[PDB]
This record gives structure tokens, C-alpha cells and sequence, in this order.
């Protein structure tokens, strides 16, 4: 299909499937997702779906996985996604334990900047897990599934393995308990847990008793290990505020004492330019 | 030979810390007699002992210390100072079994059935000596160089999650996707049926390339599990489908048993039971007693 030469099938689900591919014009590893078109169009959120996908198509951030192309047929939608080869960020933990504070703060800086930027373009992840933190060959963080995470659950089951150690930890209490919730505050909770794990080497909420586990999460009862600095612990407790109404904002995190150390904000540009054929994103075109 | 600038417990010389949790650590170590490399888990003794399940913990760790199964991570020795317990465990270097799936997708029916056979034999073997895993997950399915499955954390999984946490994101996960609904419901009395369900989910992943129950929405995830709501991909043979539905039965009472799985026609294909010699020495009660070593 088009610019892309197909490789093996990575995953094959009921309403979606994923194939390996390369760009015959530049040599880039990509993946291509193919999903049932009417499954998306039927969905109640379609107007938001179209808007977020349209936006992500345009977004170029050095720490966000590129969505190169969105194409449709009469029955399918095709997403072409950047494929990186550095593996998962959490691989570093499984093999050498906790990261040093300065290395954890760096990846956190890249994550907070990428997430914040997507938010400022009106795109919220809402399902941020360690498996979305990828690395490129040069060890730069690449966050996946912005925009795609908006898709209905049945096309999110694309035949690939999605497994997370300690799933409930990454889900904010309001997302666990309520139908609706603030996207930015939910993503920030996930980011906060991700930082805890990077710096501690283990999850902040552990308990074999599920009732005790979820009680802990709803009161944000957890303990920072003794090697966390005073300033790192203060930031993590404001981020892992169980009330989304009082939880710190992204702007306040970016202005925080600890976060600013060694923080040189990334310099990049994008236009590309914005969204004037939005409702036709999934329109058939050979 | 020995290194004067390193600590030393028994014939083992301790090297550096791989992972650190609140109460447990994992260190590299070396058998100074024959040069074997091992991992040693070190845990606060008092924290282990102050637990109403300490009796079960001593039995399972005593059993595990004696079992030699080709598909189980070996526990060579257990030693104790006055304030620490040292669990001496074997290494593997073949990574995690779900690496194959994660980077390269599902496996063919023959090779997934092979891996399933190893899992089932290892788990059935441990069960029949009275050890139940109860936390089977991908982080416990390791491979060696021969690409043979080695199940980790038998015995150790009897320790409380927060005590055995070693800061490596392996031993303590608490991921509902692999947990039987009666366990989730705090009614998982039958340890063997609960382990079988996790084995069924693991098989499904090998043959499908993905989890049978999954959802970004936690409410929906738990509902799928309780109802055992899933579907097999169309490339599953009829018998495989039939076996997987018998395992992923949300009622443990009618769920198929381990013995029935072992005599199952689909399971039996290419199946070669592990030939190996099989005791009970000596003092279960003393498993954590001060060994009297540096
Ligand atoms: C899971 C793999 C990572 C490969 C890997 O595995 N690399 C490390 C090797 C080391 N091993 C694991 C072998 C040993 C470590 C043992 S351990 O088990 O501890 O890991 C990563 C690398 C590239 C990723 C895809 C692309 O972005 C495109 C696309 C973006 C969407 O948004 C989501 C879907 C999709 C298809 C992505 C899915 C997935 O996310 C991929 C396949
Ligand atoms: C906190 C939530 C609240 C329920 C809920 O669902 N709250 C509204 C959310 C709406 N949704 C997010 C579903 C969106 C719907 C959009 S829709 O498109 O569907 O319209 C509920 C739902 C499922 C509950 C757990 C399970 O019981 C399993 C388990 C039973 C044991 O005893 C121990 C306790 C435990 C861990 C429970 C904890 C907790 O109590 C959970 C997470
Ligand atoms: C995860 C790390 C190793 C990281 C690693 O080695 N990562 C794979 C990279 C290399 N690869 C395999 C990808 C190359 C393949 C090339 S190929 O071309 O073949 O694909 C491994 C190495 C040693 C392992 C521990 C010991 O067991 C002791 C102990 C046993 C008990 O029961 C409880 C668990 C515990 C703590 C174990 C946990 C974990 O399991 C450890 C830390």
C-alpha cells in the first residue's frame, strides 16, 4: 500500500490488525494498523476521535511517536506509525534496578514536556502505561498511542500483547471511580506513578488484598523510599494527590524546583498546518 | 578464589546489588568452590518471621529447596544470619518468554503446545509436593539458552508481596489479567485451579499473540474476567479451543482439573513426560535458623 512495503503480521485481532512495514522512499521502520471503518464511525465519540487523530497526524514532537499517515477505504482505516528500535524504558529497571535520580529526572522531563504539548493541542492520552514509553536507538523517550488511545476498545484490541505490571497503579482514583474525568489530571497521575517507579524500582501501591489495595490508591497512601530527596518527594506527593480538583497542574510541575534542574526545554517547530479538513479524516481516497 | 574485600555467606561470596526493595535485596554471588554464578535474595529476617503464614512459608521454601525440576528455577540453598535470610537461586540468560510475543507476535501451535507442556508439568509437579504458586504471570516465565521454560518464584511467592519486593519489577506485579475470578473474589481456596486458570491465560497468549481478557477500563476488565468473556481467534483448532474453554471456566468447581488437562488429547501431542530422579531433609522448622556464617 502506497509508500510502504509490507512485512510480517505483528498482531491480528478481530476488528484490527497490525503489520510490519518499511518506507521504500526513505528506509524507515513503521507499523501499519488496519481497522474496521464502521466500528469507528458508529462510535458516539467519533467527533472527538476525528479531532484527536487529525491533530496527532500534524504533531511532531521529538518525544512523541509519529503518526505518519491516516488513510481510509470503503471499509478500513489505515494508520502508519513510527516504529522505534530502542525498546521499552522500563527494560532498564528489570535489568539494572532503579535509575539514578538525574537519569530519572531526564526521562521525566521528556515525558512531562511531550504530554504537556499534546495537551496544549487538545490531545489527552488517558491510558498512559509503562508500555507506552519507548526508546529510540539514541535513548530518547518516545511516547506512543496519543490519539489512538481515543479509539473504541474493540479496535484497540489489535492482536498485539498489552500487559502492564501493576495496572491499577497507573490509573488515577477518579478514572477508576467515575465515568467522566479530566484528561490532563489523569495523565499527570500516570506520569507521577511512572516517576515513582523509575526512582524507586517498584510500585507505590502494593497489597495482596484488593480492597486494601484500592483503599490505598483512593487515599494515595504510599511511602517514598529514604533515597528520594526532600524536593523530589514533595513533588511526587503533590502529583499523586488523589483529588483531581486539587492535584497540581502541568504548569506548576514545569515551574517546580526539582523539575527545573538540568531542564533545557526542547526547541522544535510545527504547523503543519492546522486542521481544515477534519471531518474528512476517515474519508475514502485512493 | 576468595576476595577479602567482599562479604561471604557459606561457600558463596556476595558481589554487587542488582535490585533493592524495602526489605529484600538481590545480589550477584559466586560459589567460591566451583565458580558457579548465582543470584542471592537477601531479606530482613524479622519481617519474614512476623507473619501468621510463617509455617506455610517454611514448608514451601523447604520443599522448593529440595525440588530439582528441569522447568523450575532452582533454589540451591537457604541460609540465615541473625538478621537476614539468604535465598540462593539459579540464573537464566534466555530472557522472558513473552519477549518473543512482544516483539515478534504469536507462536505456531506446536511450539506453544510445547511451552505449555513444560509449564503444566512443572506446576503439576510442585502442586503434588504441596507448593502452590498463586501468582503466575509473565515476569515468572523465564527461558534458558536452550529456550526451555523455567518458572520462577515457586516458594518465594508465599512471602507477602511487600516483603519479597526487590526493586526489579518482577516478583510483585498484581495484574488482574492473569488472576482467576474466584481469587479476585477472595474465594480462591483451591490453589491448583487458580494456577490452572493463569496457565490457561498464558497458553492463550502464546497461541493468539494477545490477552483473552483486556480493557483500559478496570470495571470492564474485571467484568470480562468474572464472566470469562473472550473469543478464540479463528486459527485455533477445534480441540485447542475446546481445551481453552474448559480451563478458562470462571467457576473453579466445574473448571477442568490438572489431571484431566494432562490426559487431554490436544495436550498429549508430542508430549514427553520429564524423566528425572526425585526426598525430605531435614528440619523444616530450622530452615531460617542462624547458619553461623560470616
Ligand atoms: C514492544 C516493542 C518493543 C520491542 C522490544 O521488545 N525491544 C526490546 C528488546 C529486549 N527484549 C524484550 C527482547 C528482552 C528484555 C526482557 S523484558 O521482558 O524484561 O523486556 C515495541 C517496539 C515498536 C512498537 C510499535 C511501534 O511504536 C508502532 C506502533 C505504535 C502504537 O502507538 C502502538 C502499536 C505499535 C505497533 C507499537 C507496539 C509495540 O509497543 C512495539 C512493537
Ligand atoms: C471503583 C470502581 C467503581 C465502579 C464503577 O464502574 N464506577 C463508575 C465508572 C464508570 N466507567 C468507568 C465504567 C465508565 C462507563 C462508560 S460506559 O461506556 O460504560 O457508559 C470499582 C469497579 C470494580 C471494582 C473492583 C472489583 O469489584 C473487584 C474487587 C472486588 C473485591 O471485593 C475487592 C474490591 C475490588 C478490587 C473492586 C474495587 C473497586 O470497588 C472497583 C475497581
Ligand atoms: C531479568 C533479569 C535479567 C535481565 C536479562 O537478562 N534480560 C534479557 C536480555 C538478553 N536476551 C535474553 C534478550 C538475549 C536474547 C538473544 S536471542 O537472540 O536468543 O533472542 C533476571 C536475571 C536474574 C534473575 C533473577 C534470578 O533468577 C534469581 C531469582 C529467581 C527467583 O525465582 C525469583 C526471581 C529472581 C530474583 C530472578 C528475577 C529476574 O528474572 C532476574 C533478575
Amino acid at each position: 500500500v502506497g509508500k510502504y512495503e509490507l512485512g510480517r503480521t505483528l498482531g491480528e485481532g478481530t476488528f484490527a490488525k497490525v503489520k510490519f512495514a518499511r518506507n521504500v522512499e526513505n528506509g524507515d521502520n513503521v507499523a501499519i494498523k488496519v481497522i474496521d471503518k464502521e466500528k469507528v464511525l458508529k462510535n458516539k465519540m467519533i467527533a472527538q476521535i476525528k479531532r484527536e487523530i487529525s491533530t496527532m497526524k500534524l504533531i511532531k514532537h521529538p518525544n512523541v511517536i509519529r503518526m505518519f499517515e491516516v488513510m481510509a477505504s470503503k471499509t478500513k482505516i489505515y494508520f502508519v506509525l513510527e516504529f522505534v528500535t530502542g525498546g521499552e524504558l522500563f527494560d532498564k529497571i528489570s535489568s539494572n534496578g532503579r535509575l539514578k535520580e538525574d537519569e530519572a529526572r531526564k526521562y521525566f522531563q521528556q515525558l512531562i514536556n511531550a504530554v504537556d504539548y499534546c495537551h496544549s493541542r487538545g490531545v489527552y492520552h488517558r491510558d498512559l502505561k509503562p508500555e507506552n514509553l519507548l526508546l529510540d536507538a539514541n535513548g530518547a523517550l518516545k511516547v506512543s498511542d496519543f490519539g489512538l488511545s481515543a479509539l473504541p476498545q474493540q479496535v484497540r484490541e489489535d492482536g498485539l500483547l498489552h500487559t502492564t505490571c501493576g495496572t491499577p497503579n497507573y490509573v488515577a482514583p477518579e478514572v477508576i471511580n467515575n465515568k467522566g474525568y479530566d484528561g490532563a489530571k489523569a495523565d499527570l497521575w500516570s506520569c507521577g506513578v511512572i516517576l515513582f517507579v523509575l526512582m524507586a524500582g517498584y510500585l507505590p501501591f502494593e497489597d495482596s488484598n484488593l480492597t486494601s489495595l484500592y483503599k490505598k490508591i483512593f487515599k494515595a497512601e504510599f511511602t517514598c523510599p529514604p533515597w528520594f530527596s526532600a524536593s523530589a518527594k514533595k513533588l511526587i506527593k503533590r502529583i499523586l494527590d488523589p483529588n483531581p480538583a486539587t492535584r497540581i497542574t502541568f504548569a506548576e510541575v514545569i515551574e517546580n524546583e526539582w523539575f527545573k534542574k538540568g531542564y533545557k526545554a526542547p526547541k522544535f517547530e510545527n504547523a503543519d498546518v492546522s486542521l481544515d479538513d477534519v471531518d474528512a479524516i476517515f474519508d475514502d481516497s485512493g
